């Protein structure tokens, strides 16, 4: 199989995924199970097209995008959209594969599947905008339907891009149907719907901790470092202030904010809501530093990530980007005396920072382990929302917020339930050595999309 | 613009659009919204074929069919049907445009819209009928979808003739689904549908009055009229009786029917259902004032309308047919008192009926002065239920009575109260000032369909 | 029957045809056909849309775009587009309703139809057409089909509009088929058509009259007036040059081109090439006068068209626009001795020329009458290559120009022929009288298409 | 860019294409087709898909698809199917990117497409093959139309394959139509096509140099050197012969056959068909060495190629594999004398070849420079029957031999003749210096596709 091309992240997560499971006896009970994971590597249907548009000047703007489909055993392909300027095949099909196991743990029927661009929404209008949604949705349109392919929203991927995509959709298709995620409340939307794009990830992770944390000396007391900023990070920030936590080194991308009383101090809630605004306009938190209200409070790092300098932190929240976490911020935790690291996205450590977190653990026997978190078992949320308001779609009704968020925590329960169920099944806990909650969530997820493709035949 | 042809009816409620729109400071605080009239205007689809069936005698008849599909933005192209002699491209792009807006105040997702043709219902036997509708269903079944248009009743439209059209159209698709609005109980119908509809649009004439009388001597007392006979008129009376009001000048088509005792006699609700049934069975209210309840309660004044000659009464509600109140019966009216003209019709007043209203609103300053309400933020109702029957076909089960009224009140009450608000807000009249009803309905019902069409990129 | 609207050229159009067919006695010999004629005036569909476009500025445009589908029973809605700031629904619906008869006398398959839009192309940039293009074939592609509707061109529609229009219907169906008529010669184009388009009807309108002369007394020697000019007049000239023929008098769209000398001189080809430049460029011929070639030769008149001065002339090809030919200028061709009258285009003569026509024709007792020859006679030609390329396309092989020109040659004879016959035998003349080419081909049209109705189930 | 992956045999190809097109002034002439290559180096629509199908033990196995839409301005996707395990998504782009191209010069209306699987047919038993074309079909079958995409037969596919997935294909769409190339006589089949083909392929590599020869000194005397076997090889060897030519070192994938007497002695024409025999056995050309006709005439060499051993030959057919030629083969041809090469396959050679031989060209004034001639102009030939098929699938009638042929000399002259004739016109030559009919080729291709692109409004 030397033909193959060479797509780390994809790569990564694949290797990943079949290590934790050749380190259980999974497939020594069900050895039938190694077939499916031959099975599932392959995505359904990948397609790659071009995009032609025009810019303001009238010149011709040659873009590509994707949709990629990995799985459809548990559900229609519905996905997302990404427009960023560094997204390719690879990028697609890690995502990708990732989504399958997420909505397999979390209990909705929905595939796996994700596309998007190399557009760069960063500097181009709105007229270049709508131009470029438009020749998108035309080259795409064939390749997705109400109940095939459901698109969704991203990086890069918001309210106006999802309307000028729904309009020319609904152009297209002579069909007014729900067959992308994100629609405002006035053509087909959902309550919850941007609160829940933008809060699902945090409710994940906050809740996850809370509940990794054996319920004794939670949140309250212990400093909590967030990497990265907005969507995700501002609200994670927000709720573990909620739950008495204290922000202490929220980060961006271009640099690093850390408390300078790091033990006494945290970042308010108002600091965060300028950091919204910022990021909404894309701006550098940077500029904050420069104003008295960080001045004396924040001291930014210019290229330098929280972690090595978190100042005996207990508890870490990387929800940057991909790969923000290697062994040496591993290393620089443990020193840290860090007990619990959970991703508030997609692979957000490096396999080295995974192998020094599972050595530590396997090291102490007892509470004072680090315990790890899978970014499938965190997140999540935003993917129910999406599933919700296809639902509500299909029925010509719009619910209340009352109806979406007893049906999201629900969701949200019944995820925690059954990843926990599998540790209990497969990562067979006992006292002393806490178990691989990784091992539990990769398990299960993959045992219900092989079981649900060996019913089906896509295997056997 | 000299090549477009000439529409009265639709070039006047343009015209009447455009000027109140222009009335107001809202083009001033977005002139952005003066290109969105422009694209509102035209019709996003206009199709037009021809029937060819055969009557009784073996003999080719010719019609013409329409579908006005006007816009799609807030939802799909839900519409109508009305099957009357008169029906050519105008009526149908005025009743579209009028849906338009009427499902934007609404708050219910559907799209304006509306069908029919030049056939004439009337002394055709069932199987004339049966054939018309086959041949109708043959050449419109391409044009509409199960969700893309989704047709109704309407005048000349009853059940039997959606019965044969759902039968051709099961036929033809060869799928069974919710495509048409009007469908019976036994197959895919909604719970009082047809009598919702009606008695929606009566719900909300009589409520959009009484609380245009701002909650102080409401409908008792004072002296009623409806101008027509059937549907929105009956129920407009039967209800304003069970408000302790008095039905006083119930007309139809041919010519009018007032009680001698204006003021101290009314409609009795048998009368109203003899009314009901010689409505159903083709027939004239002249027939009934030859017998003795009729001749020692009412006098039949032909081809005479009920305003000039009604007894002086403070309240009006025109429900026959547009341009059925000039600026004469305006005049009529004022000497009369009337201080509450509602139409339960579209278009129900000319112009100059319009003008004379607004003239005498602004002069007579404080409460004593005459309310014009527009027939957007009344009628409707039907709309809502029809919305609720395509939901319950969608979602293929059945709701009861109970649920279908409680989420038509909720929808009522939604668009209702908008308009109400709309009125006080949105006009942001003086103290003693009437709100303008019709600035605000049609305020806000452009608003909000520009605000849609501007995010889905239908202008910029 | 009062709710139709009016439309002036298509109620021409239509009233000449009745009454032409109430002239002869076709309606005593089969009076089963006076109930097809009910049917064929009716259009089998008619699609008005929207189009909503963005110029160089970046301001919303909205023009209107149709389809109208008059009959298919011959064979598929083959038709053209014409993009002029003239085209209404009147203006299509007269020229579709003369398509049919033009393509019934051809002998060959082709249905009758035709769209267009308002699109004005004088003064827009290529930008502006190519957008123009794509947002025009985004809302025509549903309608349209491989073998439904073959559009064409025409006024307004030129090479390259067509190729941003195949552009475009390639990138929705995702099928490279032959769906329109007139693309380039790469991409599955016609050899013997970019200059057949006007030269077909050249060739019919020359050779009918060659015809019309009985076979001696020919063009050469007798004054020919050509009005208009572009495509199809500068070619006509051309052909009668080459028969022997002097061009007396060729005019535009402002005024009228008239040589001085109009029995001893002519024009050149290279003037009326010089003619087919400014016509392409979007120029006017006043401008030529200043120069000496035409100084000397030439006079321009502001408004005045050839018929009333040309003087003592025998030949007339009126070939600017429909309506042209008035009764007095008819009256004045009478004092010019003229004996041969034939449109170039269609309905090119108002209906009072056309009573006066045969008045005159009907007085005189031999071969020294005046002659009309209807449109649908001319013309002609364009269609039948245009049906060719849709052959070639079908059968996916290029053929050769002398293959396409033998063919055209056989249909152009083949209709000629029939023409003729139907003229010789239900006008069916006396000894000296003429045959009436009106009678005969209107006769001739309506017969074929109201047989192929009656055996297909149109009319009973 | 940087995301864009590394597929090394199209990124040469399009390097190749550009330098050649920056080599000349076209871009000097024409700077507006420097933005047309930007797009057209991404593929219209790229699909892949997972094929699962099992084999004769009931295991399941995993295999990819793919189907590459590189272009269609010219004409639909038509392009072929290839079954080796070498195949990934680089090699499929870069022999679509040629396709293009040797459409474009072929005068045909097709476009840029291949498709195929990572499937080795070598050791699979007919159930096997059957399985995995029924799976390809079932998972392609969605993707392609008669007249949207239409796959042939290439390496690893034949007769038996074209068959099953014809089978599939009419079990699937329900409709017998000419949909892929390569069917039986039986179901819509080609007369000459299987020979047509390699034939074709042979035709156009040996009258190419027969026409490179300037009609003087032809393949007579003149020793010819044959890298592999097969299809093409064998038949480029028995028309060589047939012309005159000596066969010299016919060879094969793993190793070389080289007569020793490679002057006066020859390969025998029944030889080469041995050669044909065991290589459709799948067998090797050493077993032949070991029986006495090839072990007393032919010297086998492993693992090495004709080459460096030629032994003073003058004319080369590399038409083995992609990159059969290195810089130091071409030295050894160089050594040998060699003056004409021209490639039976697509970059026989590499690109340090190819700057050897453009170096040796420009250094010789005169006769004596060695000539390189394309693989487009070169190889081809059975695409011409290739699209000279469907025509009679559309058209339901099969045509002899004969006339298939004949339309094939037309096609066959208009390229390849033209070919040379391109190399004489935009090559822009002069006496004594030969000019570079690489170039020639790769802009005339180049410069048709963008213009058909450019009015089609694909760029602008």
């Amino acid at each position: 199989m030397s033909n193959l091309p060479v797509e780390p992240e994809f790569e990564q997560a694949y290797k990943e995924l079949a290590s934790t499971l050749e380190n259980s006896t999974l497939f020594q009970k069900n050895p039938e199970y190694r077939k499916a994971l031959a099975v599932v590597s392959v995505p359904e249907r990948v397609i790659q097209f071009r995009v032609v548009w025009e810019n303001d000047k009238g010149e011709v703007q040659v873009n590509r995008g994707f949709r990629v489909q990995f799985n459809s055993a548990l559900g229609p392909y519905k996905g997302g959209l990404r427009f960023h300027p560094s997204v390719n095949l690879s990028i697609l099909k890690f995502l990708g594969f990732e989504q399958i196991f997420k909505n397999a743990l979390t209990g909705l029927n929905m595939g796996g599947g994700k596309g998007g661009s190399d557009f760069d929404p960063k500097g181009k209008s709105d007229s270049e905008i709508r131009r470029f949604c438009v020749a998108f949705m035309t080259e795409l349109c064939r390749h997705i339907g109400a109940d095939t392919d459901v698109p969704a929203g991203d990086i890069g991927v918001t309210g106006r891009e999802i309307g000028y995509l729904f309009g020319q959709y609904r152009k297209l298709r002579n069909s007014w149907e729900g067959v992308l995620t994100g629609k405002g409340g006035s053509w087909g939307g959902s309550l919850i719907r941007p609160e829940a794009t933008g809060y699902g990830v945090v409710y994940y992770v906050e809740h996850m901790i809370a509940h990794a944390t054996n319920g004794a000396e939670s949140f309250a007391g212990k400093r909590v470092a967030i990497s990265g900023s907005g969507n995700v990070a501002q609200y994670a920030a927000l709720k573990v202030i909620e739950l008495g936590g204290r922000v202490v080194s929220l980060s961006d991308s271009q640099g690093s904010l850390i408390v300078k009383d790091t033990a006494k101090d945290s970042f308010t809630p108002a600091e965060i809501d300028a950091i919204a605004a910022l990021k909404v306009d894309r701006k550098q938190i940077a500029e904050l530093v420069t104003d008295a209200a960080f001045a004396d409070k924040f001291t930014y790092l210019p290229g330098q990530r929280p972690w090595v300098h978190v100042g005996a932190v207990d508890v870490a929240l990387p929800s940057a980007t991909q790969n923000e976490v290697s062994g040496e911020e591993a290393q620089a935790l443990i020193a840290a005396g860090c007990k619990f690291i959970a991703e508030g996205s997609n692979m957000g450590c490096t396999q080295a920072a995974i192998d020094a977190f599972e050595a530590h653990r396997e090291a102490n026997k007892g509470a004072a382990a680090i315990w790890y978190a899978p970014g499938k078992a965190a997140n999540a949320g935003g993917v129910a929302v999406s599933g919700l308001e296809m639902a509500q779609n299909s029925a010509r009704l719009s619910w209340t917020a009352e109806e979406v968020d007893a049906r999201l925590k629900d969701i949200m329960k019944s995820c925690f339930q059954n990843g926990l169920d599998t540790a209990k099944e497969y990562a067979t806990p006992a006292d002393g050595i806490l178990p691989s909650l990784v091992t539990g969530s990769n398990i299960a997820g993959f045992t219900k999309v092989a079981a649900a493709m060996k019913d089906q035949g896509d295997w056997w």
